[PDB]
């Protein structure tokens, strides 16, 4: 559960104190200079004299045109949470000002407590400098190494669907999310704008919109930046939003003058938020307008304002690095000289080295700290879901009428699992979904919960299902879907999201950067704690897209999964679902899991159960398993072909080919692949199947026929260097669909079970079987025309049922 | 060039007539019969009795809840276009709307000339009927073998971005963009609001934004519809537009009193826009208030109220199929009769089926119509541009001081031979950037024109290249840079787009849907004439991330774009320069080419040249190539090993590690892949290379080291069938960098020179070079020591030039 730290939503009720701001400043100053040494500097950080080129870095890379805006922000945050208490997590958007980020870990004391060889002094400061972005040292953004961070930053877009998910079910915490002005240009973040609209101020937090407007992009200027303020707060008035307008930097005022404004416009920010708060505890059903503020400073605000007699501060020249070789020339560094001295270091650091004591005071201690605060990391506040027995979803009649029984969907199974799973688990379990919860069957946990929804109500012949609060996320967004999931996981809670399987490419970008999250987790950072994983449910798959046809078939997705998937880091899951049974096991198992993606590619159609559940869970262990219901080969020597197969869809085709393989006294074996990773080569991954394995479910000399929801290309490249993999022939998606009826889907891919008889006819003997083959071949194209004179499948077709069903 | 087409932006000066109104009326209600009979019926179209539920689809699929809408507003728009004489083209966002579309093309005439087997009378309005959604029929959605369609608008949130791409250079059109609520809500379209802040009134066309507000998507409310609509106005008012509001549908007022209060409402809409273009013939600097229309209606307006006690029309229930099964009862087949009888279908056709002359008398005639208008045919207006001699750009160092010469950036050429393309074809090419054309080194281009931007100016310290008019278009998103693109190919234009390579992935979907475009029309869609290529300039890759580390390298792209590749489309390019003059040629061959997704992976950073024009082209035309000057083995016979490469950086390491390797002897062959799609499967791809040239270029039992740009997977996987591909060893991207030195980044990838050296020798004789292998292994252990000591790479690394110069 969500923990309430200190005194959460509490008015400050007297004048920010002279003392506290005079901190303020210079933390401000200090954080400043520790961000220009993480950058130019690779010795002599307090520039003790020799200070000269042999001190500067030979590369310079990094950002500074976001940097001094978000230390001054930080700071004034830190003075904000060592007053009032608050429950903090901030959200940097621009993740390149990693220095910031780097500055504020140190600062604060987390720093050395995560890496005690970065002492408090000298030559820990040293090492600091030297230790960004470096050969052996620490990333530019601000990484999941960076003690108070929950968001990297680096691909943009992402960090207000990420503070909108941080506060979900978490109602003492405070985030502010600072969104750079050319990162809200993009997509993504656009449409997070809206979702103050699915959140409740009762039972969720709130999210204080920082928009870092410095005017600049890379070489470029941002759209908000050059409209009229007119335009801006109107913009932000019509998103539910309350603008707060804050300018500095643009002329001489002084420093002070700048901390004192903003220490007041901060508390008017602060007294709006906690009417708000005391208000909801009453009334929650109607929506309040959230403050946000607009906070207009020049890009890289304390450098030079000229280099070469060009434009740097207050421009975007200043975004990587104003002195690009401050290394190079003398002039260039006698200016980075008076930059570094224009914040007057020989008092913000002590004798030893050490950043003085006066300057750190107004800051915040313990728990509350940014890089201690626990729901930052969130694997140590997360516990375990309880689940339900499983046994009590089985689906029971394979186990008495016989395998290929049933015309069930097997989503609906899970659908229930999740519903039992949300009662006994509320508020740390939600259910998100682009607009397609009840498309893809998991409606059976509006049994327990609603479908929480902010904006107005009208009407209850509409309505149903919805209210101001509830476990069931819905926006026609999957960035918005997807980054409410990984911030609700990064805090320590549990979630699935649902998704037709063309669409989830739309979030390739996110689940990329999730997995990097990942990667960067499960190798170097074992401070982080593990988190729950990402469960992405794929359905309305590519083989019975009927209503939509072509433009909904993708099925993609498996082929970005792959490649995340080395160095034994074991962040990436792809299940096939064959029926429900099969889906209860993998759910269970995913739902148990930690520090992974685990999508489950499981079909909403009436489908053939072929499982019980204790054959389901010994095919789930081993991720590949013999059918020994239905070989017709006792041993691996008698079979004269093996029919492996991965998907609902290819398994129906499967069974219905040896059906008919039968029928001609085929020799063969039946192998379903629940898991694909287990196919990789055993060599690069210690948790797939070993060679001995393998080759004992795949006859080395025999045939193979592979049916493949996906693309082969997937298959081919997995198998590569296992044992008979010259023999194999896999059958996947060939882009070639429409909407049409289910037989003339799999025809057109040649995945039917009428090709994959011909085919396995061929793999033993093309001259023995011609006539046969012949007569499936011109079956085809029968019932092929059968679908288009009378508008439904064969009865060969729709009617078939298996013959071990009783 | 955009032709110019009928009398653009002309008031009305007069009244809406009477009889036209009529005319619309009786339009809408055959468009409402004609969309019902596309879902519902595959039998006697005019209901002649006896009407038995044999008429009636088996299976119905498809959509209604936006089609009444959409009719209504594509009937108003073709009495506009018959009173104006407009130059236009709807782009319907909803794409699942698709018998609107199909209505449309059928009444004005168009769908008979393009299928003249779907006849105007009883019998092909039967067949048109029976043909939607159905095996051997037509799609769902408004696809490309629909005419007058653009966009499919199946993926959502890209309706706006391609109304902005296609009015841009494009002054006399007029786009309607009819956009979804629900659709409204995805990250790609909330952004795509803010691009009247890159298009000129003057030199651009007219954008309507028409939000059909309809309240619900599947199965859940949209956020548009439930807000104030005090916050509805104030939004759309802070992105620059002027909202007019229509409501109707809500109580029973007359259906005429409906299309007079639109047909007033419109011709006030026309005004202002025809104000906005006059005005901007004068003054064009200051950005106007474009009208966007808010078309509140109730989901599904003309069908039943309620069906089984649940709300149907104004709700969700609508959106699909009410009436799932008018087939299975009597009761739901008397609902479906009544709901077609109420449009009175009696008075609409007549005797012989055709629909009666005066209900069209009002419609456009000619090429003003949809599905005649050549814009949207954007390969009837397409002409070749005008290109540049190449040898003009050649990097000619080469040709006299041997390859591997130099430290030039390969993008750089790039940027000089589009900077004259542009020269020789302004307002038919341009060049589109998600803010990064000036990092991808494609700048030269400002010598001749400008970044186009219509929001304000405030310096010229800062402004730059900036004008109100331009050839590059610049924003922040991804997003909006692929639709503008594609919208500007599909308008019959020209243009390149650039991106860092580990944001591609963001327009995974969008490239995913346009490739769906271009395999639907290279297949069955003969009457579309080709379009220009897409073409994607990937630069910043992976291997040289210097500023921005892990969260920037992802090279995903190549395995999305290999999903592409079936039944010979040849729809996608996957090019790598190795150098400037391979860039040169891949360019060249690109900029000809039509119907294509071609990717140019390029590096930005100095880099080596390896060959000249002459050569670069030969290596072109076959994909892949021996280099002569670099075997040292004459025949096949004599390499102990074929070197084999794709991409700058791996090349450089290949060349570099050739240069030990004859130190010692080793016999070896060098090959250059340009273009991946070369290595696929002979008889998959009958443009690849053939099997005897292949097992020529590669010697069919010596080992085959390969380096690989992106994932090893993407190779593999593409040449399994290929002879030697056992012996092929592929040393691809392996998730594994950061912030460091260019030589750590493919030390920790196992594809830097050393290790390339030690997998050859091992490749060769592991135990006759374990000396010179462990002292290579351990040299790379002391040159990564180096780069930590010191800051950057070894002096044996970064002087290494290749022995081949002069
Ligand atoms: C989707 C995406 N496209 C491009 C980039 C490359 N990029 C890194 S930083 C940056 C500019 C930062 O813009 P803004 O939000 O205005 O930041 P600030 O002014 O704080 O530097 C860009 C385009 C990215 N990180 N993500
Ligand atoms: C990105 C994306 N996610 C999901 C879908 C699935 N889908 C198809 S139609 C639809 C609802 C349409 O919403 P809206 O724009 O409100 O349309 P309308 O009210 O006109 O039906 C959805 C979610 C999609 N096409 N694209
Ligand atoms: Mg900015
Ligand atoms: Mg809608």
């Amino acid at each position: 559960t969500s923990p309430v730290i200190g005194t959460p939503w509490k008015k400050l009720n007297a004048p920010v104190s002279e003392e506290a701001l005079e901190g303020v400043d210079k933390y401000w100053r200090v954080a400043n200079y520790l961000s220009i040494g993480q950058i130019y500097l690779r010795s002599n950080p307090l520039m003790k004299e020799p200070f000269t080129r042999e001190d500067v870095k030979h590369r310079l890379v990094g950002h500074w045109g976001t940097t001094p805006g978000l230390n001054f922000l930080i700071g004034h945050i830190n003075r904000f949470i060592a007053d009032h208490g608050q429950n903090t997590v901030i959200i940097m958007g621009p993740g390149h000002g990693g220095p910031a980020g780097t500055s504020q870990s140190y600062l604060d004391g987390t720093y050395t407590e995560t890496f005690p060889k970065i002492t408090k002094d000298e030559a820990g400061l040293q090492k600091f400098f030297r230790q960004f972005s470096y050969p052996g040292g620490i990333p530019s953004h601000f990484a999941p190494e960076t003690p108070g961070s929950i968001h990297e930053g680096g691909e943009l877009g992402y960090a207000l669907s990420h503070a909108y998910g941080a506060i979900m079910d978490n109602p003492s915490l405070f985030v502010p999310a600072i969104v750079g002005d050319g990162e809200a240009e993009t997509g993504p973040l656009a449409t997070g704008w809206q979702s103050n609209k699915l959140v409740n101020p009762r039972t969720d937090g709130i999210v204080l919109p920082i928009l870092h407007l410095n005017g600049y992009k890379i070489a470029n200027p941002t759209i908000l930046s050059r409209i009229s303020d007119e335009e801006l707060h109107e913009f932000f008035h019509g998103m539910g939003y309350e603008p707060y307008e804050f300018v500095a930097g643009f002329d001489d005022e002084d420093h002070m003058s700048i901390h004192r404004r903003f220490a007041e416009l901060w508390e008017t920010i602060w007294d709006e938020i906690c009417d708000i708060k005391a208000t909801a505890q009453t009334d929650n059903v109607h929506r309040p307008f959230y403050p946000m503020l607009i906070f207009r400073t020049p890009k890289g605000w304390t450098c030079p304002k000229y280099i070469d007699g060009k434009k740097t501060e207050g421009s975007w020249r200043s975004h990587q690095v104003p002195l690009a070789s401050a290394r190079d020339t003398e002039a260039h560094f006698e200016v980075l000289k008076n930059w570094l001295e224009s914040y007057k270091p020989e008092e913000l650091f002590d004798a030893n080295g050490a950043v003085k004591d006066d300057v750190l005071a107004f800051m915040p201690k313990g728990e509350l700290r940014i890089g201690a605060n626990p729901n930052a990391n969130g694997g140590v506040i997360r516990n375990d879901l309880k689940l339900p027995n499983l046994e009590d979803y089985e689906v029971k009649e394979v186990a008495e009428y016989g395998h290929g029984w049933g015309q069930l969907e097997a989503t609906r199974t899970l659908g229930a699992y999740t519903r039992d799973i949300i009662k006994n688990n509320p508020r740390d379990f939600r259910i998100f979904g682009p607009d397609e919860t009840a498309s893809n069957r998991l409606q059976a946990s509006y049994e327990v919960t609603n479908k929480q929804w902010d904006a107005g109500y009208i009407s209850d012949e509409v309505d149903e299902h919805m209210h101001v609060s509830g476990q069931v996320v819905e926006q026609l967004s999957e960035h918005q879907m997807e980054g409410f999931l990984e911030a609700y996981l990064l805090t320590g809670r549990h979630g699935i999201w649902s998704s037709y399987e063309s669409f989830v490419h739309v979030i390739d970008s996110m689940l990329n950067q999730h997995a990097k999250w990942l990667e960067a987790t499960v190798r170097e950072i074992p401070w982080r704690k593990p988190i729950a994983s990402m469960n992405l449910l794929v359905s309305s798959h590519v083989w019975r897209q009927d209503h939509n046809g072509f433009s909904h078939q993708d099925p993609g997705v498996t082929s970005v999964l792959l490649n995340k998937c080395f160095h034994n880091d074991h962040v990436i899951g792809i299940y096939f679902a064959t029926d429900a049974n099969m889906l209860l096991a993998i759910a269970e198992k995913c739902y148990k899991s930690t520090n992974k993606i685990n999508a489950i590619i499981a079909g909403k159609q009436p489908a053939a159960t072929w499982l019980t559940l204790d054959e389901a869970r010994a095919e789930l262990e081993k991720g590949a398993a013999a059918w020994d219901w239905a070989s017709t080969a006792k041993n691996n020597d008698e079979a004269e072909v093996v029919l492996a197969a991965a998907g609902d869809v290819p398994t129906q085709e499967i069974m219905a080919a040896s059906d008919k393989l039968k029928e001609l006294g085929v020799k063969f074996k039946v192998v379903n692949v629940a898991d694909l990773l287990s196919l990789q080569s055993a060599k690069e991954n210690d948790e797939a199947l070993t060679d001995e394995e393998f080759a004992d479910i795949f006859t080395a000399d025999k045939p193979v026929l592979f049916a493949y929801h996906s693309y082969a290309h997937d298959v081919r490249g997995l198998i590569y260097d296992r044992p008979n993999h010259d023999n194999f022939n896999v059958h996947g998606y060939e882009e070639e669909g429409s909407t049409t009826t289910p037989y003339d889907m799999v025809r057109v891919n040649r995945i039917d079970r009428y090709e994959l008889t011909a085919e396995a006819l061929r793999m033993i003997d093309a001259d023995k079987y011609a006539d046969k083959i012949d007569e499936l071949e011109k079956f085809r194209d029968e019932a092929f025309q059968f679908a288009v004179d009378n508008g439904y499948d064969h009865p060969d077709y729709t009617d078939w049922v298996y013959s071990g069903v009783n």
